[PDB]
C-alpha cells in the first residue's frame, strides 16, 4: 500500500460492454481487438452498438471487422494483424482445442507513455488468437480458461522506467498486490494470477504472468460452458498439496511450470504398468551419489506409441517428458523383449508426492525427442577453458585460427563455384536455409510487394524464371548481402565449425556395461564430415561439455567405446553409472533430465586436452541466502482445514511472485565474470573459481529459494574480489581492434587478428571482380533487354499511337510518382503502402486486352507486364531496388516468356500453392551437371 | 577342311581404298563407315579421292562427311548414328584415351541375307566411335590396338541359320579357322584374334582382335609391330605357366580385358604375397578366405580419392597383377603406409609383378550403400523346403502379399483426394529423373508431356484437380488399370529387411563359426524401423540362385566392435570345417554378394539342411586338362614353338568357347522337373542342382558337355528325353486344373490374382459412379472458356474481330477433323504443326506479341486454346488437351490466382525439370489441414 499507484493501476483492462455480453469468447476477444487498435471506445453510445447476430456464425474474423468498419469511425487502417481462419474456427466451434493445439489468449503490456494518476500506468495490447501446443493444465481445464501476459518487470532498474514507479520504493509490492490479490475482469471472465516467470535503447525486461478464469458470465457454481473453479483448487489438483506441505513453498510454486510445460500427450498408462522406484541408482563406491539423476526406462512399446502419435519416421531411443510428478528423460530399455507397455520413475525425477490416480497423472507427455544430429561447431565460450586445459596453448591457438581461416575459405569457395550455374546456385541457396515451415504455415511462399519476403526465396524465385546470379546485378547484390551478413555473424560469435561435434542428449547406463570414463555414442544415420562419415563412435577419445563451461573441469576428455549391448540406442550419449560422481555432474553440475552434451571427436581438438579435477568451491552462504520456509509453516499462520489451506495456497502465489519478480543476477554476475576473467586472462585463478561457483549456484535460484540482492552482490565483490567499479568490456565486443599492440586474449585474437583480416580478404575477392565485368561477357549488369520487352512493344504502338500514346504517358508519369514515393512505419508496412500505390496504377479495345478483367487477380494481366517492363526501362538505372521490389513478380514472368524457345520444352505456370510444395532435386542437379561436364 | 563356307567368306571387311592410307585412324573409321552406309565401294574411277584435310585435323565429325557429299551423292538420307565430339576429339588428338576411358573400335556381324558362294556370309556394321572404361591391356598397349565384334555363334542350333552353315557339319571348324588362323585387314591395320566369350548384352559371341601391324607401324625386336602371342605373353608371363591347362589359361585373358579403374601403382616392397591361404582350423585343409585379402587404409583412401567417392570404401572388387577378387581394409592398420596383400586363391597365374601394370591396383566395383533386395521367387522353393512348418510358411507369405497389395491400392485411392498428395504419389510411382536429365527438361508431345505421369503433375501444378477434371481422372484411372496388368504378370513378394551384400572373410579371428558381422554405412530404412547394423538376431544368407536345400543358411548376426569400421559388407567366420561362402552354392570371396535377410517372419521358420551328397557325374562331364606344356610338345622348344603354341591355344579355346551353353538349358529343365515333382530335395533335384553347379565353372574347368552327354544323362538318370511342360506360372492366366498347389502357383493365382481382380472391380464400380453425382469429375471447366468469352464479347461490338474470331473457330474445326483421321507420336506432331499453324492493327499485335521468340507464349495461343476448349470439350476432349494442354494450364493458373494469396510462378522448362515434390511439405501441410 503505497499508494501512487494506485489510483494508477485503475482500470487497466479494456471494458466489457453490455451490447457485447452475448459473446462468444472468441468474438469478444477479436472485436475488442479492433476497437483498441482503431482507438474506438467500447462504451460509446454515439456509434449505435449493437451486436451482429452474423458474428455468431463467423468463420473468418475479417467478417466481424468489415462489419464494422463500416460505421465510418473505423478506418483504420487496416489491421489488427488478424487470427488465422483454422484458429478462429477452432476457438469458435472447436472448444479452443485442435488436436494437440490450444487456442492462446495473450496480451503484452507496456508502460503508459502518458501520466498523472489517474491514467492507467500500463497500456494493454491483445494478441490475435493463435495456436500453441497445449499443456497438462489446458488439457485438464480447457485452453479458454488460461490467459498470459508479458508485463514490464517492476524491479527493472532502470532508467527508462516511469518515475511514479521506483522513485517510490515498494510499490513493487503494490504492482504484485494488483497482480495477485484479486480477480481481473477481461472479456467477461474473472482472471486470477497463479504463475509468473521470465519470458520465453535498452528495453525494460518483461515477465510472463499466467491467469486462470475462476468464473465469468457464462460459468456456474459449484461443489457440486463451464463451472466456477478457484486457482487454489486447480493448483491442489496439480500438486496434490495435502501430501506436499513439507516442501519449501518457493520450490513447490516452481513446480507449477510442469503443468504449463508445452507437451504432446502420448498415452495413458494403467497403474499396473507403472514402476515407481523408491531409490535412485547410487554410486558403486558408497558416495551415496545419484548416478541416474532425472532419467528412467520405458518399454519398447511405449516408444513405438510415441513414434506413432507424433508421426516420427523412426522409434526414438529417448524422450524428454513428464509423467505425473516425474520429469526428465526416459530411454528405451534394451533388455525389453516383451510387447507390454510400462514405464518407470525414480525419486530424482519426481518433483512432488503424487498418487498417480487420475488419468492426467498417468499420461506420458513429450516435450522433445532424441533426433538426428547435426554438426555443432565450437562456441567461443568453450575456448577459454579449452585453452586453459591445453597441454600446449600456443599450438592450440595457432590451430584454432587456422581452422577458422580454412572453414571460411571453404564456405566461400563453395558459394562462388555454385554461383557459376543457376541449377547449382539454387541448390546451394535451398540448402543454406530451411523455408519449409514458413511455406507450410502460409500454404505458399509469402511475398512482400512484388517479391518473396525472404532473400533466399527471392533468389530462387527469380532463377526459376531464368535469371542468372552471374548476369543480373540484383541477383548478385542479394547473393552477397547474404555472404556479408554471414561474415558479421562469424566475427561476433566465433562459431568456428568443427565438423566432428554435436549436441547430444545425455542418458545414464542402467545396464552396467560402461566403465567410469567410457561413453557410448551410436547415431541413427550417417553423420557426415566432409571426407568422412560415422554411424557411431568407437576407440577414440572424445571431449564432452555442457554449455556454458565455466570451471576448468566443465569440459572432460573420456573414451568413446561402442557397446553392442547398447547398439539400439541411437542419437543419445550414454554415461557410465560407475565411479564416485556421475559424469553429468562434472559437466557444469548437469544431469539426465534433458541436458545435452557438446560432444567432440575431432582429433586436433581432443588430443591436446588435459582433464582438471573438480574445483574446491567457496562457501557463499553469507551472500546467497536460502528461504527454506515450507508450505506447512505458511499454513500455520492460518490454522487447519480447507479454508486455511486455500488461503495458504494464495499466500504461496503472492510470496512467490514477490520472489520471481526480483532482478536476475545470473546475467549480471555472468557478465562480470566474463569481464574479470578477460582482464585477468584466467579461468582458473581464485576470483575465476569464485565467480564460476557463484553463477553455478544462481542457475537454480528459483527452486532453491536463493535470495541474492544488490547489497549482497556488492558485498561479495567488496569482500572477495574487485572492483565494485565497472570492469571494461572485452575488446572483442567492438568491431575493430581498439586495443594496444597485438591481441593477447584468445577471443580478441581470433576475432581481430584472424577472422577480420580473412573476412575482408575474402570479400576483396568478389568486389574485384565487379569491376571485372564491363563487357567481358559476362559480367553482371542491372540491364536486361528481355525485361524492356513490353516497353518497346507499346512504344512502337504508341508511334503510330494516336492516343495510346496518351495512355502510355499517364503510365510512365504515374510510375514516376510512385518511385518518388518509394524514395521517401516498420519497414514491411511502408513497402506495402508503396506497393498499394503501385498496384493502383491502372488503365475499347486496347485497354480491355491489357486489363483482362475476367481475371480476379489484377497482377496477372498484360497491363501488369507492361507496367513492370516500362518501370524497368525507366528505372533499372536509377532505382533498381524500387523496380524489383514492386514488380519482381512480373519481371520474372516476362523473363520466362522471353527466354522460351520453340521445341525446347514448355515453361510451367505454377500456382502459388503448388510452387511452395516443390524442392530442388539434388540428384537432378548432380546428374545434369555431370553430363554437362562430359 | 570343309569344302564350302570357303570361299563363302573372304571379303567381309572393307575394302580400304588407295588413297586414305593417311589421315588419322579416327578419320578413317568413320570414312570407311560411309562406303558401308551408304554404299559406293573400293574402287574407282569416279569421282575424286584423297585429302581435304580436316579430315586430317578436324574436331567434330561432322563435318568430314561435309566434303562429301560432293558428289552429290548420296544424298543417302544423311544419317549415320555419329560419334560424340569429345570422343572423336580424343580419338583424333588424344591417343584414343582420356583419362580413364578408352575409345572403342567395335562392329556387329549378322548373317548375310543373300547367298550363294561368292557372297560374304556375314554383313558387318561398324559402330560409331565410343567411350568405354579401359582395361589393363588397352592401358598397356593402347586402346587403338584393340577391336571387338559380335558374331553369330556358329554352333546355334538353330532354325533361322543359313543352310550354308550346318547342314555342312564341321564348317564350324572353318569359321573358327577363319577367325583365328590369320590376320584380318580392317581400316589399314592387321587384326589377329586372341579372345572369345559370350556377349555382355541367333546368339552372338564377342571376339577380340589385336592390331599386330598396319600401314603406320614399324619393325622391332604411331608405333610398333607386336604379335598377339607377344601381347598374351606380356599379360600371362607364359614361360612360368605352361603347367596350366590351356583352356584355363586362355580363360585368364579376361583379366586383361576386365573394365577397371586404375587407382595407383604400388612399389614391390609395398606388396605382400602370401604363400598360403587361411586354412580351416579343423585340419580339413579348406581355404577359408578364397578370393579375398587385405589392403592398407591409405590404399582405400586413394581409391576414394581417385574415384571421387564420398567416403572411404571398406572393400573393393579388383585386380592386381595375377590377383583377382576382393580386398578389404585391415582394421588393424594404424599406420599410413601403402600396402596390399595377395593370396594363392586370388592369383590366377604365376606373375613376377615386375612391370608397373602388373603392380597397379584396378577397381572393378566398390562396396556401396545398400538398398532393399526383396525376395526373388527362385528362393521360395528352398525356403519352403526348409520351413519347419510349411503350412504356416505359405500362410505368412500370402498374408504378407495380400497386405502389400491392399496397402498399395488403398494408397493410390487415398492420395487421389488432394492434389498435393496425388502429385506426391504420382511422383513416387515412376522415376522421370533420367529422362529429365537427358533432355534438360520434361519432353513434350504436342501440348502435353510425353509421359502420362508427367502430364498429371504438369496439370495439377497449374491447379487442375484429378477429382474435378475428367481428363486427369481418366489418366489416373488408366495408370492403375495399367499397374494392375503389370502386377498380374509380375508376381512380387515384398521384403524390406533384405539386401545383397559383398561377402568378406574374417581375417581377425573374432567371429565364431555361425556368426556374421553386418554394419551399414548409413541408415537402412524399412518403413517403421531403421538399422545402421545387425546385432543379436538370426539372419538368412544365400547366393542367387539357390538350388540345393543347403544353399540358404540361417546364421547369427553378431556385431563385433573390432570390425566396426567395415561397412556395407558382410563378414563370414574363418572358423569351422567349411567356409560359409562355399555352402552358399559353392561361393567364395572374390566378388560374390549374399542375399542377407533379417526379416523375422522369413527367418524364423527356417531349418538348416546339411550339404547334399552330390552324385558322380564324371561320365557326362568330361574335363580336358591338357596343359600349355602338352600343346607345346607338338611344336618343340624355343620362341617359335612357344608362339605357335599360343595361337594353338587361341584356336582350340575358341573351339571350346563357341560350343552351346547348357547351363541355361539344364537350369530350365531343373526348374521344370522340380516343379512337376514339387520337390527341390529328391534325387533328380539333387542330380540337376549338382549338374548346373558343375556347369557354372565350365569355361575355366575345361568341362566338355555336349548334346549326346545331356541326352545320355536324361536317359540314364532322369527323365524323358521328352520336353517338360512350362510351369503354370509362366502363363498369364491359371490353366491350371483345380486349385494351385505349387507355392509359386498358389501365391500368383490363389493369392495375388483374386486380390488384383477384386480391385479391377472397385474401379469399375466407380466408373459407373457416375451420372451426375455432382462430384463425378467433369470435362467442363468455366475457367478454361475465359478467353473465349472475353473475345466473343469484343466480337459483339465486333466489327471486325468477329471476322478474326470466325477464321479462328473455323481453322480449329479443320484441325479437329485432321485429328480425327505413322507411328503415333509422328502423326500427333503433324496435327500439332497444323494447330500451331493457326495464326492471326492493334488487336492482332496484342494477341501476337511477336517480340516473343516462342509463339506458344502468345495471348493468341491462350485465346486459341480456350476457344478450342469451349467448342470441343464436349466432343473431342483428347484433341483439345493434346494440342492445347500447355495453354489450358496457363489459363487455369491465371484464373485461379487470388490477390493477396501468393504469386503464381512462371518457371522455365529447364528450371521446372529440376524440382521434385517435397515429401515433408506434403506431409506437414496435410497434417495442418487435418487439425
Ligand atoms: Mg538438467
Ligand atoms: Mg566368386
Amino acid at each position: 500500500h503505497a499508494p501512487v499507484v494506485a489510483a494508477r493501476l485503475r482500470n487497466i483492462w479494456p471494458k466489457f460492454p453490455k451490447w457485447l455480453h452475448e459473446a462468444p469468447l472468441a468474438v469478444a476477444w477479436e472485436v475488442t481487438r479492433l476497437f483498441m487498435h482503431c482507438k474506438v471506445d467500447l462504451e460509446d453510445e454515439s456509434l449505435g452498438l449493437k451486436y451482429d447476430p452474423s458474428w455468431s456464425t463467423a468463420r473468418d474474423v475479417t467478417d466481424i471487422w468489415k462489419t464494422l468498419y463500416r460505421l465510418d469511425a473505423f478506418r483504420g487502417k487496416p489491421f489488427p494483424e488478424k487470427p488465422p481462419n483454422d484458429v478462429f474456427v477452432t476457438a469458435m466451434t472447436g472448444n479452443f482445442e485442435s488436436k494437440g493445439s490450444a487456442v492462446v489468449l495473450s496480451a503484452v503490456l507496456d508502460y503508459n507513455p502518458d501520466n498523472s494518476p489517474t491514467a492507467p500506468l500500463y497500456l494493454v495490447k491483445l494478441k490475435p488468437l493463435m495456436f500453441e501446443q497445449g499443456c497438462r493444465l489446458t488439457r485438464r481445464f480447457g485452453p479458454d480458461r488460461f490467459f498470459e501476459i508479458l508485463i514490464p518487470s517492476p524491479t527493472s532498474t532502470s532508467p527508462s522506467v516511469p518515475p511514479v514507479v521506483s522513485k517510490q520504493p515498494a510499490a513493487v509490492e503494490e504492482v504484485i498486490q494488483w497482480l495477485t490479490m484479486g480477480q481481473h475482469s477481461l472479456v467477461g471472465r474473472q482472471w486470477r494470477a497463479f504463475f509468473a516467470k521470465d519470458a520465453g535503447p535498452k528495453p525494460i525486461i518483461k515477465e510472463r504472468v499466467h491467469f486462470f478464469a475462476e468464473t465469468g458470465i457464462t460459468f456456474r457454481p459449484d461443489v457440486f460452458q463451464r463451472t466456477e473453479f478457484k486457482v487454489s483448487q486447480m493448483l491442489d489438483w496439480l500438486l496434490q498439496l495435502d501430501n506436499n506441505t513439507w516442501q519449501p513453498h518457493l520450490k513447490l510454486f516452481s513446480r507449477i511450470q510442469l503443468g504449463l510445460s508445452k507437451t504432446y500427450a502420448i498415452m495413458t498408462l494403467e497403474p499396473h504398468q507403472i514402476r515407481h522406484h523408491k531409490t535412485d541408482l547410487l554410486s558403486p563406491s558408497g558416495t551415496g551419489e545419484v548416478m541416474n539423476d532425472g532419467v528412467g526406462r520405458m518399454s519398447r512399446s511405449v516408444a513405438k506409441r510415441i513414434r506413432d502419435v507424433l508421426g516420427l519416421g523412426d522409434v526414438p531411443s529417448a524422450v524428454q517428458g513428464r509423467f505425473g510428478s516425474a520429469k526428465g528423460m526416459w530411454v528405451i530399455d534394451v533388455d525389453d523383449t516383451g510387447d507390454e507397455d510400462w514405464i518407470e520413475t525414480y525419486p530424482s525425477q519426481r518433483k512432488w508426492e503424487c498418487d498417480f490416480v487420475d488419468k492426467h497423472q498417468r499420461t506420458l507427455e513429450v516435450r522433445s525427442v532424441a533426433s538426428e544430429l547435426k554438426s555443432a561447431g565450437l562456441n567461443l565460450q568453450l575456448l577459454p577453458v579449452l585453452e586453459d586445459r591445453a597441454r600446449d596453448k600456443v599450438k592450440m591457438r595457432q590451430a584454432i585460427g587456422d581452422r577458422l581461416i580454412n572453414d571460411l575459405q571453404r564456405q566461400f569457395s563453395e558459394q562462388k563455384h555454385a554461383l557459376n550455374r543457376p541449377v547449382e546456385f539454387r541448390q546451394w541457396v535451398y540448402e543454406s536455409y530451411s523455408s519449409r515451415a514458413t511455406r507450410v504455415s502460409h500454404g505458399r511462399v509469402p511475398f512482400l510487394a512484388g517479391l518473396p519476403d525472404s532473400q533466399e526465396e527471392t533468389l530462387n524465385f527469380l532463377m526459376n524464371s531464368g535469371f542468372d546470379p552471374k548476369k543480373q546485378k540484383y541477383l548478385q547484390d542479394i547473393a552477397w548481402d547474404l555472404q556479408k551478413r554471414k561474415c558479421d555473424t562469424l566475427k561476433s560469435k566465433l562459431n568456428i565449425r568443427v565438423g566432428r561435434s554435436a549436441y547430444i542428449y545425455m542418458i545414464a547406463d542402467f545396464w552396467g556395461v560402461l566403465e567410469e570414463n567410457e561413453v557410448h555414442v551410436g547415431f541413427s544415420s550417417k553423420f557426415r564430415d566432409e571426407e568422412e562419415s560415422f554411424t557411431l563412435l568407437s576407440d577414440c577419445d572424445v571431449l564432452v561439455a555442457r554449455s556454458p563451461a565455466h570451471f576448468p573441469s566443465d569440459i572432460q576428455r573420456v573414451r568413446a567405446v561402442f557397446k553392442p549391448e547398447l547398439h539400439s540406442l541411437k542419437d543419445v550419449i550414454i554415461f557410465s553409472t560407475k565411479g564416485d560422481v556421475p559424469l553429468a555432474k562434472k559437466l557444469s553440475g548437469g544431469d539426465y533430465d534433458g541436458d545435452m552434451a557438446w560432444v567432440c571427436w575431432d582429433p586436433e581438438i581432443v588430443d591436446g586436452f588435459v582433464n582438471a579435477e573438480m574445483p574446491l568451491e567457496p562457501d557463499l552462504s553469507r551472500y546467497l541466502k536460502k528461504d527454506k520456509t515450507t508450505f506447512k509453516q505458511l499454513m500455520a499462520s492460518h490454522g487447519t482445514g480447507s479454508a486455511a489451506k486455500e488461503q495458504t495456497t494464495y499466500d504461496m502465489i503472492q510470496k512467490s511472485f514477490h520472489f520471481a519478480l526480483q532482478p536476475n543476477f545470473l546475467g549480471m554476475c555472468t557478465n562480470y565474470k566474463e569481464r574479470l576473467c578477460y582482464i585477468n586472462n584466467s579461468v582458473s585463478n581464485k576470483p575465476a573459481i569464485i565467480l564460476s561457483s557463484l553463477v553455478g549456484n544462481l542457475v537454480d535460484q528459483s527452486k532453491q529459494g536463493i535470495v541474492f540482492n544488490e547489497a549482497s552482490w556488492a558485498q561479495l565483490r567488496r569482500e572477495l574480489l574487485g572492483g565494485a567499479l565497472s570492469l571494461p568490456d572485452p575488446m572483442y565486443k567492438s568491431d575493430s581492434w581498439l586495443g594496444r599492440g597485438e591481441p593477447t586474449h584468445i577471443i580478441d585474437y581470433l576475432k581481430f587478428s584472424i577472422a577480420r583480416p580473412a573476412i575482408d580478404k575474402e570479400l576483396e575477392a568478389f568486389h574485384n571482380a565487379m569491376k571485372a565485368a564491363k563487357d567481358t561477357e559476362d559480367g553482371a549488369h542491372f540491364w536486361d533487354p528481355d525485361l524492356a520487352s513490353y516497353y518497346t512493344f507499346f512504344k512502337e504502338i504508341s508511334d503510330k499511337s494516336r492516343s495510346s500514346a496518351l495512355l502510355f504517358t499517364t503510365l510512365k508519369n504515374r510510375i514516376g510518382e510512385v518511385e518518388k514515393e518509394y524514395g521517401r512505419d516498420p519497414y514491411p508496412v511502408r513497402v506495402n503502402q508503396v506497393y498499394e500505390k503501385w498496384c493502383a496504377i491502372t488503365p475499347s479495345k486496347v485497354i480491355r486486352l491489357l486489363e483482362l478483367s475476367f481475371l480476379a487477380d489484377r497482377e496477372m494481366n498484360t497491363w501488369a507486364l507492361l507496367r513492370a517492363s516500362t518501370a524497368f526501362k525507366l528505372y533499372y538505372h536509377k532505382s533498381p531496388k524500387f523496380v524489383w521490389q514492386m514488380a519482381g513478380r512480373q519481371l520474372a514472368y516476362i523473363k520466362a516468356q522471353m527466354t522460351s524457345r520453340p521445341g525446347e520444352g514448355a515453361p510451367a505456370l505454377m500456382t502459388a500453392f503448388m510452387y511452395a510444395g516443390l524442392m530442388p532435386d539434388k540428384k537432378f542437379t548432380k546428374q545434369y551437371v555431370a553430363r554437362l561436364e562430359g
